[PDB]
């Protein structure tokens, strides 16, 4: 029980702490599992502050305890105070992963086979979340922890959606939008995070990173996203346009000057052209034209690995209220790691 940053009070269970780093409203560090016998990894999250905080640890504890599968983060034990007035801190014990595709990234330029077994990776673990209705929402080489070039899981669904294709508000900034280089254009234009193709279109993104080492559309705000994106998918065509459910958004676009599409091999000459031609179909503009995560798998550029009879999905498909209702909800949703838990 180390006080120096914040205390943390895991044991007796979890002993020999040490230092990670931190990331959304809590910190994270690696003990020594005495049961298991094992390090493992804990979040420690205090977000019963500010309801939005509380949204999201609600939403991705709900579902990582209903997931099972090799590709996605599991949560392993909770540990929380025995009564509501109490809870003042939450604790998420995980399986230690050495690293993320983020800082692998800032240190190595990968290989295509590795890159072709990480895709595979992220679109198994994928096929997984779409089948179960649900969208994670904010897909990008952080939210991806490694172990080694065969040890990837899938993190955060703090963000996560369950599907819903119908529903509609516009609401532009009263939701919390997802990471802007990794964001569908149909998010930015006709506020539409409700759809399975969004995750995809991150996915592609994450590849065209993978075979550049860089982000491919780093724009600085959301204006500046769609310039990138135009910018090398090219100036969208009239059918394009009529995807566009907003006046004024179809309007800054039509002011920009026309742009021809870049090729693909011409931005990534030593790229696998199989590669190329998913990555072409994964960042199309148009949602209703883009690759789905089943069609992805089957693709010539993942046909080593794809394999329907050991790519799990879901056995079942899978809010605005007050920071303490959610308290209470967190409350009930951790209860059964506690002692005593019944039904
Ligand atoms: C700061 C913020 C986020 C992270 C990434 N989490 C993390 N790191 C290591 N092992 C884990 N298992 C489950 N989650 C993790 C590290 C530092």
């Amino acid at each position: 029980e180390m006080v120096r940053g914040q205390v943390f009070d895991v044991g007796p269970r979890y002993t020999n702490l040490s230092y990670i780093g931190e990331g959304a409203y809590g910190m994270v560090c690696s003990a020594y599992d005495n049961v298991n016998k094992v390090r493992v990894a804990i979040k420690k999250i205090s977000p019963f502050e500010h309801q939005t905080y509380c949204q999201r640890t609600l939403r991705e504890i709900k579902i990582l305890l209903r997931f099972r599968h090799e590709n996605i983060i599991g949560i392993n034990d909770i540990i929380r105070a025995p009564t509501i007035e109490q809870m003042k801190d939450v604790y998420i014990v995980q399986d230690l992963m050495e690293t993320d595709l983020y800082k692998l990234l800032k240190t190595q330029h990968l290989s295509n086979d590795h890159i072709c077994y990480f895709l595979y990776q992220i679109l198994r673990g994928l096929k997984y979340i779409h089948s179960a209705n649900v969208l994670h929402r904010d897909l990008k080489p952080s939210n991806l922890l490694l172990n080694t070039t065969c040890d990837l899981k899938i993190c955060d669904f703090g963000l996560a959606r369950v599907a819903d294709p119908d529903h509609d508000h516009t609401g532009f900034l009263t939701e919390y939008v997802a990471t802007r280089w990794y964001r569908a254009p149909e998010i930015m234009l006709n506020s539409k995070g409700y759809t399975k193709s969004i995750d995809i279109w991150s996915v592609g993104c994450i590849l065209a990173e993978m075979l550049s080492n860089r982000p491919i559309f780093p724009g600085k705000h959301y204006l500046d996203q769609l310039n990138h994106i135009l910018g090398i998918l090219g100036s969208p065509s009239q059918e394009d346009l009529n995807c566009i459910i907003n006046l004024k958004a179809r309007n800054y676009l039509l002011s920009l000057p026309h742009k021809n599409k870049v090729p693909w091999n011409r931005l990534f000459p030593n790229a696998d052209s199989k590669a190329l031609d998913l990555l072409d179909k994964m960042l199309t503009f148009n949602p209703h034209k883009r690759i789905e995560v089943e069609q992805a798998l089957a693709h010539p550029y993942l046909e080593q690995y794809y394999d329907p009879s050991d790519e799990p999905i879901a056995e079942a498909p899978f809010d605005d209220l007050p920071k303490e209702k959610l308290k209470e909800l967190i409350f009930e949703e951790t209860a059964r790691f506690q002692p005593g838990y019944r039904s």
